[PDB]
RNA sequence: AAAAAAA
């Protein structure tokens, strides 16, 4: 398919509300709703990307935008202009199908879609439902025929679900389907869904087998996606709407980034606690976080820390993929609302969540991809704020910030050393109430996940699993102990030949 | 054992 370039025009046309009221582009209704939410203007992204999606409906839309720049509501108020021009027709059919990577930013488009009922109650006609797992099935379907709405939010695992079952009762009328964070899920372990998915759209589809319309959203995109996807791009033309240059870097510039280095990985533990306690003595306990961990059992682990240490100054949340969705749906809402408290969470809150003014985005370790580091800073500095980031890293994680400067072009100026004083070790240490059982468990995930992304990061196998290993030493107060495995286990990991298993693990 | 995703 014929892909078009559509880059970041230098001054270019004012565009606004009012404008593509006048000009016909959009209904009173949905003027109606925006403009009461009381925005300054529409954001960049948004100007250069309602027309186009509106426009002659033979072409697809790619479209690239810096996190927090309203990419939600870019693709949104086109669908209900879309809904609106088309209500005597299908009527009690899904229009549109919004796909998110995780059920929380599918909740959380879903409220958006909420906020625009909220602000003008002749929208809400065009009803929505959310299709994600961890959810009663059954009241979702329930939902589904008493609503009957014209747009569906939805994860890839439940609405195929829902696709194998019920495709032909409402979604053969979809005209728009939406992938949020698309290249995520263009990725290994989603684009199958999404392929399924959209196959089974344009196979149910009344009109045809293309008359369903694609929209690509992300902070993070290339021409690569538009390879990667062009088995569920439809049409023959492809508008790449980018406002952000070719050369510029895709993480926000009004970010204060910065980098802490430490010798060994398990003392950017003790930085960031020491980091923490430095940032709600000066705010006064006025403080507002997110910090990312590599891994379930370690952010487990890290919570517990933190708790320990400041759940006397703020509150701290538990957020990953083994936190029960109704606590997930309900600790999301929570830090939304909240000015302050510490949400520590693994990279299932990368993404797209929104929480109104995150002061800082802290990271102990590497993300699960590349481009997540560019979205987990991201959750900071939104909708016009300001906001910093700090890297806690180990030396043999270098290669990673290397890499993010070969790659993604993304230079962190700001760096510094850490080494920890014997006082933070005892105190943290100290109050560690998990088991060596538990401690094994922790760091052994920790290397799993290491050992995942060494070819991605450029990482010495030799140097960083060796590394991330000791960490069990460290917390037990004993740098010389190994972690104590059985054959088979050492076996199982397959590193039975290898060198760097011995220097790891001690067989008992 | 390892981040999401019908779990
Ligand atoms: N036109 C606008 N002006 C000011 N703020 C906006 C505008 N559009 C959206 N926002 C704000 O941006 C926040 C998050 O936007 P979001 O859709 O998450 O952007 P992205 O998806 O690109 O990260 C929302 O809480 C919303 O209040
Ligand atoms: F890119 Be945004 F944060 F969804
Ligand atoms: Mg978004
Ligand atoms: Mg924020």
């Amino acid at each position: 398919s014929k892909l078009i370039h559509v880059p970041k025009e230098d001054n270019s046309k004012e565009v606004t509300l009012d404008s593509l009221l006048e000009e016909g582009v959009l209904d009173k209704e949905i003027h109606k709703a925006i403009t009461r939410m009381e925005f300054p203007g529409l954001t960049p992204v948004q100007q250069k990307t309602i027309k186009p999606i509106l426009s002659s409906e033979d072409h697809d839309v790619i479209a690239r935008a810096k996190t927090g720049t309203g990419k939600t509501f870019a693709f949104l108020i086109p669908i209900f202009q879309h809904l609106i021009n088309t209500k005597f027709d299908s009527q009690y059919m899904v229009k549109a199908v919004i796909v998110a990577p995780t059920r929380d930013l599918a909740l959380q488009i879903e409220a958006e879609v909420k906020k625009i009922h909220d602000m003008n109650y002749g929208l809400k006609k065009y009803a929505c439902v959310s299709l994600v797992g961890g959810t009663d099935f059954r009241a979702a379907m329930n939902k589904m025929n008493k609503l009957r709405p014209n747009i569906v939010i939805a994860t890839p695992g439940r609405l195929i679900d829902v696709l194998e079952k019920y495709s032909n009762k409402f979604f053969r009328f979809v005209d728009y389907k939406v992938l949020d964070e698309a290249d995520r899920l263009l990725e290994i372990g989603f684009r199958d869904d999404l392929e399924t998915i959209s196959g089974i759209l344009n196979e149910k589809n009344s009109k045809s087998a293309d008359n369903i319309k694609t929209l690509l959203f992300s902070a993070t995109l290339d021409d690569k996606v538009q390879k990667l996807a062009n088995n569920i791009m439809n049409k023959k033309e492809c508008l790449f709407l980018d406002t952000v240059d070719k050369n510029e870097p895709e993480a926000h510039e009004r970010i204060d980034q910065s980098v802490v280095i430490s010798e060994k990985f398990a003392n950017s533990i003790f930085a960031a606690v020491e980091h923490i306690k430095k940032q709600i003595k000066e705010r006064d306990s006025n403080y507002k976080a997110i910090i990312f961990a590599p891994t379930v059992k370690f952010t487990s682990f890290l919570c517990s820390i933190l708790k320990n240490e400041f759940k006397k100054d703020l509150p701290i949340l538990e957020f990953h993929g083994k936190i029960t969705q109704n606590k997930r749906t309900s600790l999301v809402k929570r830090f939304k609302k909240d000015e302050s408290g510490i949400l520590v969470c693994t990279d299932v809150g990368a993404r797209g969540m929104d929480f109104p003014n995150v002061h800082e985005v802290l990271q102990i370790g590497v993300p699960s991809e590349l481009a997540n580091y560019i979205h987990r800073i991201g959750r900071t500095a939104r909708s016009g704020k300001e906001g910093s980031s700090v890297l806690f890293i180990c030396k043999d994680e270098l290669p990673f910030v290397r890499e993010l400067e070969d790659a993604k072009n993304i230079v962190i100026a700001k760096q510094e050393k850490y080494e920890p004083s014997e006082e933070i070790k005892s105190e943290v240490l100290e109050a560690v109430t998990e088991e060596p059982e538990d401690i094994s468990d922790i760091v052994i995930s920790l290397i799993s996940s290491y050992r995942s992304c060494i070819k991605e990061y450029r990482f010495s196998e030799r140097r960083i699993l060796p590394e991330i290993a000791s960490t069990y030493g460290v917390l037990l107060n004993d740098p010389q102990l190994k972690i104590p495995v059985s054959r088979r286990f050492l076996d199982k990991l397959g590193l039975s030949r290898s060198p760097i298993g011995k220097a790891m693990f001690e067989i008992r």
